């Protein structure tokens, strides 16, 4: 098992650079609109405690430099939606894919196209942690890089990168400009909430093991969901939601192992450990493969 | 710090489907030639023990169906170069990138674009191992997927996927059709040579751990190159050369940790184990990052 990103071509053709004075970052060009973090309108002095409403009134269309490669896209309108800037440009992107804007739940994975100065650099899979941060790999100049999933040629954009936290994890918004988690777009020290293990994904990893014939940890017990959630919290595992139980449906049907029976097996592993035994050739439980990721790799 | 692949868009526009009878796999369309594994000309009976020159002489151009998306390309010529079939087509691929064909050395990494029926499915980083296998993520229908590196807009193709060995590792050729390793393109069980660990890559990754703030494995011991290499060989690690030491120069400069001091750290890890601790979230010693991979992602 390894982390597999979606092919990035449909997103590469949408990346542009957006510059305001000397502040520069990445934006996303879809039809005739460029979406980017509103942080671009900040001078160095504004980044600590920006007054975004005040900073925008000073700005006119001709203050925004938008470039696809070295080709300038003239801005003909600008607005602010939550923490994203929307720049209307005079050219509709001929490479615009079929796309949606989605807001993802914690545990869900997505592909990140890391970009610098509008130029795509690399692609990798990330998971949204339950404290609404991601353990990404980002350098300076990456602000505005996006995260996405692809279903049947349709790109669902779910993340726009804004900042690095002191602990080295990363925080950002959806493509409507709403932050994931309790963060704000200022250059101030903000702490990630305490992280938890992503229970739904650990359960998917256990189903993956079963599919590949590694099933020693299957015990003879069952549990209720309420009983399991209360126990899981004592081991810094996330409580399961009703949506979590349902996205485990396909793996449960494939293996014939009821979701609640697998929760009982996981509860046993938490209360007693693994005793030098491995699962999928590993002594650590993996929590960054979703049920969908598992089916992608197994079938 | 993460395993990061190159953006795949320049390769996506070159993937097509090749079909001969009921046998089908992926091909690479560059200018007016489609490159694909010659295994495509085998029926299920042929696959077990194929005489390829005999099989190819009995084929005509119209025995080859090539589809790019929904568009059918007409084959107007064919030839075989080692294990690679070259189909001349009546249309040049307008999305052909600047490209080269290169044969890589063990320890070097590349990006894989996994494809099924000519449609790209995922992208991830792999390394050529010392026994000329790769630990990929490939399912049925992935034959003909390619591996590549991207250097300022030029795609250097280095791998064409052929088969999965009974241990689950993968084997393939360069784009001139020569296998990496002692394998042949026939459906028979094939084992690889002993899998020696890429020592210079493990050292690069330990330097990545330091650069990313993890230092528990460092120590005050010292070692000579030969004394380290004695322990390395004992543990089936590749001997470290002065060229490897030189290549690690920039990382030792950045961290102030001498290369032979990092060797002392690795020697203890090999002799004592990790004591349940982890490095960069991994419970085992990672050997699929090159010094350049670490430099590029950390800077
Ligand atoms: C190491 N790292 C990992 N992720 C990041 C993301 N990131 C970023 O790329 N840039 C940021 N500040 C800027 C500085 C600029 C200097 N010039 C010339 N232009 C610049 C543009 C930007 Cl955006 N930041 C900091 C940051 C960005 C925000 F959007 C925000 F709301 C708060 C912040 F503190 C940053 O985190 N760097
Ligand atoms: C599980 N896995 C991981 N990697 C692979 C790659 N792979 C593959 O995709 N296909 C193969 N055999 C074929 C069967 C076909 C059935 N039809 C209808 N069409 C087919 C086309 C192919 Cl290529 N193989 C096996 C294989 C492929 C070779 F190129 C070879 F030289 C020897 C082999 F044993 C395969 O490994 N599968």
């Amino acid at each position: 098992f390894r982390k597999m990103a979606f092919p990035s071509g449909k997103v590469e053709g949408c990346m542009v650079q957006v510059t305001c004075g000397t502040t520069t970052l990445n934006g996303l060009w879809l039809d005739d609109v460029v979406y980017c973090p509103r942080h671009v309108i900040c001078t160095s002095e504004d980044m600590l405690n920006p007054n975004y409403e005040d900073l925008l009134i000073r700005k006119s269309n001709h203050n925004f430099l938008v470039q696809a490669g070295n080709v300038q896209l003239r801005v003909i309108g600008h607005s602010m939606q939550n923490c994203v800037l929307k720049l209307k440009v005079d050219t509709a992107n001929p490479k615009t894919p079929k796309y949606k804007f989605v807001r993802i739940q914690p545990g869900q994975t997505f592909s990140v196209l890391a970009c610098y100065n509008g130029s795509p650099s690399g692609v990798y899979q990330c998971a949204m942690r339950h404290n609404f941060t991601i353990k990404g790999s980002f350098l300076n100049g990456s602000c505005g890089s996006v995260g996405f999933n692809i279903d049947y040629d349709c790109v669902s954009f779910c993340y726009m990168h804004h900042m690095e936290l002191p602990t080295g994890v990363h925080a950002g918004t959806d493509l409507e400009g709403n932050f994931y988690g309790p963060f704000v777009d200022r250059q101030t020290a903000q702490a990630a909430g305490t992280d938890t293990t992503i229970t739904v994904n650990v359960l998917a990893w256990l189903y993956a093991a079963v599919i590949n014939g590694d099933r020693w940890f299957l015990n003879r017990f069952t549990t209720t969901l309420n009983d399991f959630n209360l126990v899981a919290m004592k081991y810094n595992y996330e409580p399961l939601t009703q949506d979590h139980v349902d996205i485990l449906g396909p793996l449960s049907a494939q293996t014939g192992i009821a979701v609640l029976d697998m929760c009982a097996s996981l509860k046993e592993l938490l209360q007693n450990g693994m005793n030098g035994r491995t699962i999928l050739g590993s002594a650590l439980l993996e929590d960054e493969f979703t049920p969908f990721d598992v089916v992608r790799q197994c079938s």
